[PDB]
DNA sequence: AAAA
DNA sequence: AAAA
DNA sequence: AAAA
């Protein structure tokens, strides 16, 4: 099967490792063997003017996903929200309460459905393609998340005297002359990876290391040789 | 310590990666250093006539484990159900209510005890060996699960014009000229593996890749 | 950031892999890149006269961390307890009930607070350093745990006709000629490790293998050649 | 629910 | 809450 | 509870 998925991830961190704002929203097309993506879109946010409790991320995710989906016509869209695979077009207050989720999760999504449910309904009317909230269960979602990490590092390289990027969960990045590679650190996932072309700037040093306050998350730090 | 454990696993999947039915029930003997098994039994189900919500799996498991136990006389039997290590022979509705599990889990075992508890009682009487529901905690149970995976692939090799097999959680298989090797993909488990001798047919291609719908589960695909 | 963390870990096991008692309490200093510690303290317990239930451990940990902290003046102390990051000086009957932890945990810490809360208060008054119950989230706590493992093996080597050591969760140890190395087995953690100097006695053999009754925990076993 |  |  |  052919799947379009999206995720928002990558954060600017302050010096005590507290998130300031998110960076990259990515939509990816994933096909067999479901390890990477060769066709994807990115939209950068402004992390210094970001509402971390604003939940603009998922609105960005579905729009980018639909934009990619219109170009490549997948079998399904995977949205990063763990609701058990329920179709977003079937999302009303009735079906939300029946979900096996937290009370906070139910109230976040009753408010979100007001824009997203009509969006998904119209896209389905147009194409027959469902938008499903599968979240943690989805491999395409994890691949989008890996790419959000890569594009965040690409963003950091392009916008740096010092920057701390908090990567999405247990992934690493590698810097090469003409590209950035991102890989899951979890071998249980079966070797998920991504790769993006970019020019790596001069006069900067970088390091990748564990976030001391959030175990299994890495930090990518850029410093100027100044 | 010498342990017999059992598990059912491996599923035939349709073209949209949905499970059709389970394949292999395996009982293993596990001994020090507790990384693999050299002595085991397999039972094949019919995945095309299987009730996934039917729980013949756990019934198959205890029977097979008992069959193996009678032959190799272990210290204990491990059953793949996470109930905190309570003896199956001591499982009645009284002790079931006290178990710290979901009510769905409670209603499942109220039904199961009716058959299994007398069996465990009878088996304990004969041998002194306990049958304990330990599940996720047991390394022998995970080694059986890995073997279930290997045997599912063997099943795939024996019945292939094209098949998709969903393996148990995060394990890989490698096919060599005369055998199938299965390994946990989780280095935290400390290097669990299994190996089965089988004849590999000619004229086939196979591939192993992530189930796109079930993260950390792999798919084994084989074509003629 | 500079962090002091502490943990109690390592157990003597009987022949059927049941824990008899714990071995090592360690405080560690962790600095960038937050993968290991080069400065640490250990206190060994008597595993054969130990009350597993319990809580002499946390008392030892906070004492040991304060002792290390006085020497190295960290930014914060992490105690191995997952309470959401609440300062131990702020632990009273009111705030303990507000914690999203089990009813068992709440009644336990109302008892612990009577000794620990004044201790953290006095230390904060003196230095401005908070002692926080962060637990599972802290990389420094995980590094302390690894060191607890290493020191537990050192203890076994120094006190061994046969010993079984149950290590902390998913870590391995390597014996070298003049030292013991400990490593996390989880690559998602980003390569956490430790190293402790010791003399390896003669006339003994060792093996590392899975604890069959506790999945993802390893056993370090020592046997005499006599 | 999501984020580091 | 912690421990193997 | 188990299965992918």
């Amino acid at each position: 099967m052919r799947i379009v998925a999206a995720d928002t991830g990558g954060a600017v961190l302050d010096e005590s490792f507290q998130p300031v704002g998110l960076i990259a929203t990515v939509a990816v097309l994933v096909e067999k063997p479901y390890k990477t993506s060769k066709r994807f879109l990115v939209k950068y946010a402004d992390p210094y003017n970001y509402d971390l409790s604003g939940r603009q991320a998922i609105r960005d995710e579905i729009e980018l996903a639909i934009e990619l989906a219109r170009e490549v016509s997948p079998d399904v869209i995977h949205l990063n929200s763990t609701l058990g695979g329920i179709e977003v077009r079937k999302l009303d207050e009735s079906t939300i309460d029946a979900l096996q989720i937290s009370d906070r999760g139910k109230e976040i999504w009753k408010e979100l459905s007001k824009d997203l449910q009509p969006l998904a309904k119209k896209f389905w009317e147009e194409t027959g393609i469902e938008i499903i909230a599968i979240g943690k269960s989805s491999v395409p979602v994890r691949i989008a998340e890996i790419y959000a990490g890569i594009f965040s590092v690409k963003w950091a390289l392009d916008n740096v005297g010092g920057l701390l990027v908090g990567l999405p969960r247990y992934m690493e990045v590698e810097i090469k002359k003409d590209k950035i590679i991102g890989k899951s650190l979890d071998p249980r996932e079966g070797g998920l990876y991504g790769e993006v072309k970019t020019e790596v700037p001069q006069g900067i040093k970088w390091e990748l290391y564990p976030n001391p306050l959030v175990r299994r998350f890495m930090v990518f730090e850029i410093t100027s040789k100044s």
